[PDB]
DNA sequence: GACCACGGCGCG
DNA sequence: AAAGCGCGCCGTGGTC
C-alpha cells in the first residue's frame, strides 16, 4: 500500500518497531521503520538507524525512548495515539484493542505498526478536535509526562543485592519453623501454599467454621480476614497467617528482586504504565515498585534495601491525606474544608479513636492502620465489614459511618451529584476533565449497579489526585535536570528522587514547594519530604 | 515451555 | 468474607 522508500525517513515520520520481548530495558530491538507522506522506510539495521531519528513518534513511543536512553541516545517521545484513545476512554488500554477500535490491526511487522500509527493518529487526533479539556490533558500533562517516564525508566534505582540474599537465607529457616508446626497442628502435611489443600484441612479435617465464600467459585475462602475471625479457635489458624505473610514476602520481593538487576546500569528498572488505569493513575510494572512493603517489621527491612547511589541521597514527597484534601475542594464541604485550613490529620483522628488513645499517642502504624478505615468509609464500606475488621459491634460501626458523614454533610450531597451526572452522559469526570465511562449506573441489578456507583464516585477523586501528581512531575522535572538530580519513582501520590549529597536539601526545598503549588485549590496542598540513604530512613 | 482463571495479598 | 476504590504478581490448578 505505502511507497517502500529507502531508509531514513524525514523528519516529523511515524515509527514502528518490534522488540523481542515487552521490556524496553531488556528488549532486543528487532526491527525499525517509520512512514510519513504515503512512504513507508524500513531500517536496515534497526540499532544503528536509532540515531537517525529526532523524536519517537507513534504507538508506545515511550517504549522505544526507554530502549533508545538504554543505548545512549537522546530520544525523546512524542505523540503517541494509545495517550490520544486513553483519554477519549480509560478502556483504551493495548495497542490490540486501540487498533481494533480506531482503523486498523497490530501485527508482528515493523513497516506495518508505523503506518498503523500514523493512521490511527490521524483518526484520533481527528476524535478529539472539540474536546478542548481532554486537549489539554494531552498537551500540558501526558504528552510530557510520557518523556518524563522515559527518563524514570532508564534510570532504575539502585538496590542492595548481597542485603536481600542474605534476607532469603533467613526468612527460608523462619517459614520451615512455620509450615512444620503447621503440619504437625493438621496431624499431617500437605502443600501450605495451595488454598484448596488448606480449605479441606481447616474446614473438613479440623472442622472449623467456614465464614465466607470465594467469589468466583463459591469455595469456602482461606483469606486473612477469614483466618482472622478463626484465630482464636483453633492454634493452627496463626501459624498459617504468619507463613502467609512470610512466604508472600519471600516469593514476591527478596527473591526475585535481586535476579532483576540489569548488567549495563546495575540498577533495578521497573515499567510505568501510561494507559493502564480506569482512572487515570499510573502503574508500575516488571517488576511493580508501586507496591514495595512498608506495613510489618519485614516488609520494612524489605524496603530498607532500595537506597541512593554512593554520594547521593534519597529524597522521597507524598501528599498529605491526598484524595481527603480533593473530595474538600470537588464538594466544597465548609467542615471538610476547615479541617484543612485548621491543619487537622484525618488519619491520626481516626487512629486514636481506634485505638483509644491520645492523638499525640498515634504512632505512625497505628496512622496508617487508620488510612484503610478513612478511605474504606468514604467509598461506601459496609458496617459488617467495618465492625469486623475494628473488632467492635455492628452497631458501633454504623454510628462510626453515620457520624462521618454527618461531620462533612456535602460529601453526601457530592456523591449523589456525581451519580447523577454519570447517569445521563454514561460517564464522571476528574477536576481537569478526564473521563471514565460508567454504563452499569442503570444496571437493573442492584448489586451491579451499586457496586458501578461506588466505582463512578471513587474516580473523580482518586483521578483527580492522579493528574495532579502527573501535573506535578511534568513540572518538576526541568527543574531537577537544572538541579543534576533524578526522577527515581512515582507511587501515586509519592515521588522518589535521587541527588547528590550536597543539593539533597535544596532539591528536597524546591520539590517539596512544585508539588504543594501544582495547582491551588480551595484547601491547601500539603508534603511531607524525607531525605536519607535508604528508602525507608527518606519517609521518616 | 506457554496460557488462563482464581484466590489471595502486597501497595496507593 | 462482608457495599471501599485503583492496581500487578504470586502459586495452584488446569490446560495445551
Ligand atoms: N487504603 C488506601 C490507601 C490510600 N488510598 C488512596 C487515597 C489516599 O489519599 C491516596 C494516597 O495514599 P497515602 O498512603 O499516601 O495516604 P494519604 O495521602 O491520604 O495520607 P498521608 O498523609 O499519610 O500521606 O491513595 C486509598 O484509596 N486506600
Ligand atoms: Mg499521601
Ligand atoms: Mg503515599
Ligand atoms: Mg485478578
Amino acid at each position: 500500500a505505502l511507497e517502500e522508500a529507502p531508509w531514513p525517513p524525514p523528519e516529523g515520520a511515524f515509527v514502528g518497531f518490534v522488540l523481542s520481548r515487552k521490556e524496553p530495558m531488556w528488549a532486543d530491538l528487532l526491527a525499525l521503520a517509520a512512514a510519513r507522506g504515503g512512504r513507508v522506510h524500513r531500517a536496515p539495521e534497526p540499532y544503528k538507524a536509532l540515531r537517525d531519528l529526532k523524536e519517537a513518534r507513534g504507538l508506545l513511543a515511550k517504549d522505544l525512548s526507554v530502549l533508545a536512553l538504554r543505548e545512549g541516545l537522546g530520544l525523546p517521545p512524542g505523540d503517541d495515539p494509545m495517550l490520544l484513545a486513553y483519554l477519549l476512554d480509560p478502556s483504551n488500554t493495548t495497542p490490540e484493542g486501540v487498533a481494533r477500535r480506531y482503523g486498523g490491526e497490530w501485527t508482528e511487522e515493523a513497516g506495518e505498526r508505523a503506518a498503523l500509527s500514523e493512521r490511527l493518529f490521524a483518526n484520533l487526533w481527528g476524535r478529539l478536535e472539540g474536546e478542548e479539556r481532554l486537549l489539554w490533558l494531552y498537551r500540558e500533562v501526558e504528552r510530557p509526562l510520557s518523556a518524563v517516564l522515559a527518563h524514570m525508566e532508564a534510570t532504575g534505582v539502585r538496590l542492595d543485592v548481597a542485603y536481600l540474599r542474605a534476607l532469603s537465607l533467613e526468612v527460608a529457616e523462619e517459614i520451615a519453623r512455620l509450615e512444620a508446626e503447621v503440619f504437625r497442628l493438621a496431624g499431617h502435611p500437605f502443600n501450605l501454599n495451595s488454598r484448596d489443600q488448606l480449605e479441606r484441612v481447616l474446614f473438613d479435617e479440623l472442622g472449623l467454621p467456614a465464614i465466607g465464600k470465594t467469589e468466583k467459585t463459591g469455595k469456602r475462602s482461606t483469606s486473612a480476614a477469614v483466618l482472622e475471625a478463626l484465630r482464636e479457635a483453633h492454634p493452627i489458624v496463626e501459624k498459617i497467617l504468619q507463613y502467609r505473610e512470610l512466604t508472600k514476602l519471600k516469593s514476591t520481593y527478596i527473591d526475585p528482586l535481586p535476579d532483576l538487576i540489569h548488567p549495563r546500569t546495575g540498577r533495578l528498572h521497573t515499567r510505568f504504565n501510561q494507559t493502564a488505569t480506569a482512572t487515570g493513575r499510573l502503574s508500575s510494572s516488571d517488576p511493580n515498585l508501586q507496591n514495595i512493603p512498608v506495613r510489618t517489621p519485614l516488609g520494612q527491612r524489605i524496603r530498607r534495601a532500595f537506597i541512593a547511589e554512593e554520594g547521593w541521597l534519597l529524597v522521597a514527597l507524598d501528599y498529605s491525606q491526598i484524595e481527603l484534601r480533593v473530595l474538600a475542594h470537588l464538594s466544597g464541604d465548609e467542615n471538610l474544608i476547615r479541617v484543612f485550613q485548621e491543619g487537622r490529620d484525618i488519619h491520626t483522628e481516626t487512629a486514636s479513636w481506634m485505638f483509644g488513645v491520645p492523638r499525640e499517642a498515634v504512632d505512625p502504624l497505628m496512622r496508617r492502620a487508620a488510612k484503610t478505615i478513612n478511605f474504606g468509609v468514604l467509598y461506601g464500606m459496609s458496617a459488617h465489614r467495618l465492625s469486623q475488621e475494628l473488632a467492635i459491634p455492628y452497631e458501633e460501626a454504623q454510628a462510626f459511618i453515620e457520624r462521618y458523614f454527618q461531620s462533612f454533610p456535602k460529601v453526601r450531597a457530592w456523591i449523589e451529584k456525581t451519580l447523577e451526572e454519570g447517569r445521563r452522559r454514561g460517564y464522571v469526570e476528574t477536576l481537569f476533565g478526564r473521563r471514565r465511562y460508567v454504563p452499569d449506573l442503570e444496571a437493573r441489578v442492584k448489586s451491579v449497579r451499586e457496586a458501578a456507583e461506588r466505582m463512578a464516585f471513587n474516580m473523580p477523586v482518586q483521578g483527580t489526585a492522579a493528574d495532579l501528581m502527573k501535573l506535578a512531575m511534568v513540572k518538576l522535572f526541568p527543574r531537577l535536570e537544572e538541579m543534576g538530580a533524578r526522577m527515581l519513582l512515582q507511587v501515586h501520590d509519592e515521588l522518589v528522587l535521587e541527588a547528590p549529597k550536597e543539593r539533597a536539601e535544596a532539591v528536597a526545598r524546591l520539590a517539596k514547594e512544585v508539588m504543594e503549588g501544582v495547582y491551588p485549590l480551595a484547601v491547601p496542598l500539603e508534603v511531607e519530604v524525607g531525605i536519607g540513604e535508604d528508602w525507608l530512613s527518606a519517609k521518616e
